[PDB]
């Protein structure tokens, strides 16, 4: 682990990241879909060999030895935000399991149900804090990335209030 485990943001594209290993915000087919998904198959394609996985898990699967956990969070359009909220808390709960099993001193995360599967709702709050919930008990260095300005400053001053 982390000598003193922290949380980072940093605004850029998670294809480029300085972790040991990167979550896709992924989809349950294993397809190389839109915004982090789409980066992530340019970076890492090998990484989509047998992804595919249900929306609230997560799987990993190695480019080389470098690990991608593919995360479903849910699609806001298609579920009701009660049951939306319970899965992308569990695909959370599943990446630290994940994170815990490699080994990892650090991890690269984006916000899961951000983009195109956040329904047109703002969901920084909502998926930032089951981040947390989820990963707070993990001892590996955070880094999340993130691709607007205005959620950089909201992230790290969620970050910073805590410590
Ligand atoms: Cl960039
Ligand atoms: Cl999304
Ligand atoms: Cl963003």
């Amino acid at each position: 682990g982390a000598m003193a485990p922290s949380y980072r943001v940093k605004r850029m594209d998670i294809a480029k990241n300085d972790e040991e290993c990167v979550v896709n915000a992924a989809n349950p087919r294993g397809l190389p879909g839109d915004g982090v998904c789409k980066a992530v198959y340019k970076k890492w394609p090998e990484s989509f060999k047998n992804s595919a996985t249900p929306v609230g898990t997560a799987k990993t699967v190695m480019c080389g030895t470098y690990p991608v956990i593919h995360a479903v969070g849910p699609n806001f359009s298609n579920y009701t935000e009660s049951e939306g909220d319970r899965e992308l808390a569990a695909a959370y709960r599943e990446v630290a399991k994940e994170v815990t099993r490699l080994g990892v001193n650090s991890v690269a995360i984006p916000l899961l149900s951000t983009g195109v599967y956040s329904g047109g709702k703002d969901r920084l709050t909502q998926s930032l804090n089951h981040l947390f919930t989820a990963m707070d008990s993990t001892d590996a260095d955070v880094v999340i990335y993130c691709r607007d300005k205005e959620w950089e400053k909201k992230i790290s001053e969620a970050i910073q209030m805590r410590t």
